[PDB]
């Protein structure tokens, strides 16, 4: 796989999680965001992957697992097969690359989407090659519990616009918030 891509939502305090949720209210147009860019492909014939932790997995509603239209992976150490509803299960983030190119997924898979949580955006923020981070930034301090890893400005550039993704700041539910996105090229 020549490119990765990961996707957040965080708060100013760098909070992503409280409880086992969002540390913020449910933002309708923002879940939207997330959901257009992590299923959306133009290849026919392929879909995109998401790669989750094992508590990402379960903070999903049961009714919402797996997401739909796109292959769901979640990495863990402990589980032997994959948790009730997902499609693959995988020790690491190389192996998950690994298993893309395998015959069962080979001619499957478009683009490959890191969707939390902290290990794993850890993880694939060092994986070595092209990675984009889509991160919201929403725009005030929540209390939280699970926090996203630091951005190295070393290695990560923020991009200026990006095709089909807004560039003011937005608003829903009283909240501000913008879409940001990064990129790394090796
Ligand atoms: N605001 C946002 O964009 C998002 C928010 N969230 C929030 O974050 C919280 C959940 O995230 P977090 O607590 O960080 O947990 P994770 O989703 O990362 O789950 C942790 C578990 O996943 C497995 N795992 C994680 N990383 C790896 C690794 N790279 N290799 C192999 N296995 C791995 C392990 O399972 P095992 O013990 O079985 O080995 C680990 O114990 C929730 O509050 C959720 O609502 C989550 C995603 C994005
Ligand atoms: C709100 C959000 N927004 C962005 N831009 N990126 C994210 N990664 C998330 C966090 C999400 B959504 B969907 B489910 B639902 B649950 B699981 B899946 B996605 B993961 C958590 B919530």
């Amino acid at each position: 796989v020549g490119s990765l891509n990961c996707i957040v939502a965080v708060s100013q305090n760098m909070g992503i999680g409280k409880n086992g949720d969002l540390p913020w209210p449910p933002l309708r147009n923002e879940f939207r965001y997330f959901q257009r860019m992590t299923t959306t492909s133009s290849v026919e014939g392929k879909q995109n992957l998401v790669i989750m932790g094992k508590k990402t997995w379960f903070s999903i509603p049961e009714k919402n697992r797996p997401l739909k239209g796109r292959i769901n992976l979640v990495l863990s150490r402990e589980l032997k097969e994959p948790p009730q509803g997902a499609h693959f299960l995988s020790r690491s983030l190389d192996d998950a690359l690994k298993l893309t190119e395998q015959p069962e997924l080979a001619n499957k898979v478009d683009m490959v989407w890191i969707v939390g949580g902290s290990s794993v955006y850890k993880e694939a923020m060092n994986h070595p090659g092209h990675l984009k981070l889509f991160v919201t930034r929403i725009m005030q301090d929540f209390e939280s519990d699970t926090f996203f890893p630091e951005i190295d400005l070393e290695k990560y550039k923020l991009l200026p616009e990006y095709p089909g993704v807004l560039s003011d700041v937005q608003e829903e539910k009283g909240i501000k918030y913008k879409f940001e996105v990064y990129e790394k090229n090796d």
